[PDB]
């Protein structure tokens, strides 16, 4: 007993994480129930099911030059897209990444937005060619990726700063109006056509290219989903209907929880030690931020209780979030017979001098267990969305983005194949998953196009 203790921990973990199809169906059903709940009243579910205030999704027929501003950290992005209609679609796109000087992260509101407006104007001046205007005012999609309370298509109030920003007067104020002011003060004739959420932007980008897009899911460091709901099937919404009766809903599905989620001691402790205990339960088991942290916690127990790394626990293994997402992807992707890549990553991250094949086999097994659970629960969530739309029986396209979907190949394959099993042979044929890149950039510019005054 010792490495038998390692195998005991691994076996119970594998069992406790299991997601047989019957359980996935119950997770999916619970998702659909929670979606109804969140739409029934504000605060109806742990799923916020927010009205996104989109009036019109892009169709692909849009023509002209459109801009986007992606502000979600100390690095922001300005970009433009040239749209040419159905056939050509996106002709050209250009962008510039700009860094916010650390002093403007904590100063006044006016100074931050003046700076952003100025970068935008210099960027606009780099247009080639009549690249722009039928005498047209330029139009901008604005992605503001800080906690925000969107109140209309073109307004939203900052709730709380993150990422080392601390401009206290900006709290509770309208970010679009703030940017507008700076755009006025700068000499740039530019209208803000839409305040954009990045997940909604991912949906918009997908729909632009594919009329059968009904939902968007982001599986990266964080997670979220948005989908197109029947405007008349939302009891909590009393506002004017959008053009096609299509109401884009921002689910905020990271906060989903259910008895049907197969949790372990490691998930419970992770949650117990988090800044938001009892919240974001689904995010804590499916998102990139957390998969590596779950792996770390199981390994730490094996190290403390079963001498996994010898008679001394590696001190680096005790550092929360030291094992990250592409570390995990890399080890899982390892096909060498001696598991070189598993050993290499463990060596680098935990600063241990040696590992055996047996240890490496356990590590890659744990990667597989954790990724598979995350991927299968993600599939269940998507299936829940398809059921809400009555598209679990029968094209329905899911626009996807995020590092997990894009680069962690085993995760993506497991998710799509599990979704296929949930759907079954008859109905799965009508379901597709497409990559919709840059929801916060091009996605936002496409929402500017679909809310243009020159439509």
């Amino acid at each position: 007993g010792k490495w038998g203790r390692v195998l005991a921990i691994l076996k119970a973990f594998e069992e406790d994480c299991a997601t047989p199809i019957s359980k996935l169906r119950q997770v999916a059903d619970a998702m659909t129930v929670e979606m109804h709940a969140g739409l029934a009243s504000d605060g109806g579910s742990k799923l916020k099911m927010l009205i996104s205030y989109v009036d019109n999704l892009p169709s692909g027929d849009e023509k002209g030059l459109f801009y986007a501003l992606d502000l979600g950290g100390t690095n922001f992005r300005v970009m433009r897209v040239l749209l040419g209609g159905k056939q050509e679609r996106v002709v050209k796109q250009e962008f510039e990444e700009v860094s916010i000087p650390p002093h403007l992260m904590t100063g006044g509101s006016d100074e931050l937005f003046n700076f952003i407006a100025e970068a935008l104007a210099k960027f606009v001046a780099t247009e080639c060619e009549f690249h722009l205007p039928e005498g047209r005012q330029r139009e901008l999609g604005f992605t503001f990726s800080f906690p925000v309370k969107q109140t209309s298509l073109s307004s939203g109030s900052l709730i709380k700063w993150t990422k080392g920003f601390s401009i206290e007067e900006a709290v509770g104020q309208d970010v679009v109006g703030a940017l507008n002011k700076a755009l006025e003060r700068v000499g740039l004739d530019m209208r803000i056509a839409a305040l954009v959420n990045d997940t909604v932007g991912t949906l918009a980008g997908g729909r632009y290219y594919n009329p059968d897009v009904v939902a968007a899911v982001i599986l990266g460091t964080g997670t979220n989903a948005a989908y197109v709901e029947r405007a008349t099937a939302i009891p909590k919404w009393h506002g004017l209907l959008p053009k096609s009766g299509e109401m884009v809903i921002n689910m905020e599905w990271g906060n989903f929880r259910s008895s049907h989620l197969p949790l372990t001691e490691f998930d419970h402790t992770l949650d117990f030690e988090s800044l938001n205990p009892g919240e974001q339960i689904l995010e804590k088991i499916i998102s990139g931020m957390y998969l590596g942290e779950i792996l770390r916690r199981v390994l730490l127990k094996m190290a403390e209780d079963a001498a996994f790394f010898g008679d001394t626990v590696p001190s680096k293994l005790r550092i929360p979030f030291i094992i990250r997402t592409p570390h995990m992807s890399a080890m899982h992707n390892d096909t060498s017979p001696d598991l070189k890549i598993v050993g290499s990553k463990i060596k680098d991250i935990l600063e241990v001098p040696t590992t055996s094949l047996k240890m490496r086999k356990v590590v890659i097994s744990l990667c597989n267990i954790i990724a598979t659970r995350g991927a299968r629960l993600s599939a269940a969530g998507i299936y829940g969305i398809l059921k809400k739309l009555g598209r679990d029986t029968t094209k329905s396209v899911i626009a996807m983005d995020g590092g997990l979907f894009e680069h962690y190949t085993q995760f993506s394959e497991c998710m799509e194949s599990s979704l296929k099993e949930l759907l079954g042979d008859e109905a799965s044929g009508s379901v597709e998953v497409t990559h919709s890149n840059d929801g916060s950039g091009i996605g936002a510019a496409l929402l500017a196009a679909s809310h243009s005054l020159y439509l």
